[PDB]
């Protein structure tokens, strides 16, 4: 286990994307700097979701790493999107390649940090009863990176094999002959559930809320495009971060309304064949006007019952009563096709809630299930969920838990007043986008600030109070004209991501660094 220094310029949370990148800006920056990591080696969401199907929604070509010319030149994608395993040796890839490992501590969990006004110093320890201190903190730690505690009763109990999507075995796991449950229907349970068909003797998917899913179309990344696109990667990135999606995408004319239905068919048809997420811009308006989200949503509707043979099963996979797309839209390969299999059973826990579990499985209130496997596909906590498994105290021995708990105000997404010299990357108050575009932004942003506080020689930066409340007031705003606070999901009062696009959101920071960083106070 690599020991972590006793004094850095700059400490690391976390060795995903985020992280590693953060790491290696610090070092060009010539600024000492160091990573603790939980997990024993890089990668972040993809070393910890290793299940059968995980795959990412992002095209190969946009969810990927540019800072590098020779990264964009030498690595070669195969599929439209990526698998798991490819993306962590993508990424494995350039930890080697700029010899990231030698400053990262591994199998260490940072458990308190607390500033100190006297030093402009933070103090952080870890469960191993490391003690650091760095002028800077960084909290790269992720929004998805700890995995919901699933509560059920008589869990404990049960006598087979449990196992969460979100900390899969290192080694693959053979489903054959076995009766199977996966407790979740969102992204991970829809990419995990298809795969354990293909084994299992029995599925039984509980679901409860169901959620939309779109079909991946997922295909062989054709090399002759690749290599035509390498000869133009720097602008064709360009491109990307000056979207609102931080991904190339059609941003449809037409209102969803405006529109004959044998029209609205034929070009959702088009998306629907053309698979991926990018149907969510079809038209103008599917996430500004209910009646157009409706239109568009019983497309949608109408193609499960059209995949689903048995009208009974197909039904309930149908979503109602909220919104299509203020939810992340979920890619599924096969997943409405699996229900058309003889070894394959939807329960529905809504009609009957799961009781308990058992010694042999699940207890719903209507029956009991014998597993030997129990899959839990169950979610993540709130993108809070890392940082808040932290004792983090800022000014006055506040604690962050108490300051973020109605809610995580920040300014900018990037930092919070009565706590300085910490930086969130990709965190509460960022963009929703196409996070490899957001991730690069948040870190050049933040290494160039620490830059310029040394350049300049002062040693305390620190988001204003009023700015913060100015910046919360703001992300509400712009959210109210949308469809997004119809879904809770965003809320931890403080709407949770900026949805003004990546673009705007880009050139709002530029112009607070630009103007000798508005909103923060600077001080030695
Ligand atoms: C299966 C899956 C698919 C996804 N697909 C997409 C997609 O298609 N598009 C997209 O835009 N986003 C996607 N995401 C979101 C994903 O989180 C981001 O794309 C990106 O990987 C986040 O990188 P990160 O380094 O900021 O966070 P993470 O990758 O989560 O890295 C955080 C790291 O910090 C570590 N850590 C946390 N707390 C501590 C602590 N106290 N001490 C030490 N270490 C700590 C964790 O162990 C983890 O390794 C997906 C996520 C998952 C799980
Ligand atoms: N690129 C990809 O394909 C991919 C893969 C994984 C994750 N992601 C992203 O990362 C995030 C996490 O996705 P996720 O699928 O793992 O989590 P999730 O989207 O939050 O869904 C969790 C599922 O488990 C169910 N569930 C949770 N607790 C339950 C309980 N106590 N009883 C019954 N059911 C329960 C939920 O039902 P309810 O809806 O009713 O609560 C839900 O269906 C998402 O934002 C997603 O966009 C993307």
């Amino acid at each position: 286990r690599r020991q972590p220094p006793e004094e850095v310029d700059v400490l690391v949370v976390g060795a995903g994307f985020s992280g590693l990148y953060a790491l290696y800006r610090l070092r060009e920056l010539g600024r000492s700097v160091h990573v603790i990591e939980t997990a024993g080696d890089v990668g972040g969401v993809w070393y910890w979701n290793r299940y059968p199907g995980a795959r990412c929604d992002i095209e190969s070509i946009e969810y990927c790493y540019s800072f590098s010319e020779e990264v964009l030149q030498e690595w070669n994608w195969t599929e439209r999107y990526a698998s798991q395993p490819e993306i962590l040796r993508y990424i494995n890839f350039v930890a080697d390649k700029f010899d990231l490992r030698s400053g990262i501590t591994f199998h260490t969990t940072v458990t308190a940090a607390a500033f100190d006004e006297a030093t402009n110093t933070w103090t952080v320890d870890t469960n191993h009863g490391d003690r650091i201190r760095a002028r800077y903190l960084i909290m790269a730690s992720g929004q998805l990176s700890v995995p919901q505690l699933p509560n059920f009763p008589g869990l404990k109990d049960f006598a087979g094999n449990l196992y969460h999507t979100g900390n899969w075995p290192h080694e693959p796991v053979d489903f054959s002959g076995q009766r199977v449950g996966v407790i979740g229907t969102g992204s991970s349970g829809i990419q995990v559930s298809p795969q354990i068909a293909k084994q299992a003797a029995e599925l039984f998917v509980f679901q409860r809320t169901p959620h939309f899913a779109v079909p991946a179309r997922n295909a062989p990344l054709d090399p002759e495009f690749l290599a035509d696109l390498k000869k133009r990667y720097a602008e064709f990135r360009e491109e990307s971060r000056n979207t609102p999606g931080g991904t190339h995408r059609y941003q449809g004319p037409k209102s969803a309304l405006e529109v004959s239905d044998e029209e609205l068919v034929e070009t959702l048809e088009r998306y629907w064949q053309e698979g991926g997420p990018d149907i969510l811009a079809a038209y103008r308006d599917i996430l500004r006007d209910r009646d157009a989200n409706e239109r568009v949503a019983e497309f949608i509707r109408n193609k499960i019952r059209n995949t689903v043979r048995d009208p009974e099963v197909a039904e309930r996979l149908v979503p109602k009563g909220y919104p299509f797309g203020t939810k992340r839209l979920i890619l599924e390969i096969d997943y409405y096709e699996m229900f058309n299999r003889d070894n394959v059973h939807l329960v529905d826990t809504l009609s009957a809630p799961i009781e308990t579990i058992t010694p042999r499985g699940v207890r719903t209130s209507e029956r009991e299930y014998e597993l030997d496997s129990l899959v839990l596909a169950t979610g993540f906590d709130a993108l809070t969920g890392a940082l808040f498994k932290i004792d983090i105290r800022g000014v006055g021995n506040v604690a962050l838990k108490e300051k973020w708990a109605a809610g995580p105000r920040t300014y900018l997404g990037l930092s919070t007043a009565g706590f300085p010299n910490l930086f969130f990357i990709a965190g509460p108050g960022s963009p929703f986008t196409n996070m490899l575009v957001s991730i690069e932004q948040h870190v050049e942003w933040v290494t160039d600030h620490i830059a310029y506080m040394f350049k300049n020689g002062l040693t305390r930066s620190e988001a204003v109070l009023e700015k913060e409340d100015e910046w919360v007031e703001h992300v509400n705003e712009i959210a109210d004209e949308t469809l997004y606070p119809m879904t809770a999901s965003w809320y931890t009062r403080v709407f949770m991501l900026y949805v003004g696009g990546f673009h705007r959101y880009r050139q709002i920071c530029d112009e607070v660094a630009a103007k000798g960083y508005e909103g923060f106070v600077l001080t030695h």
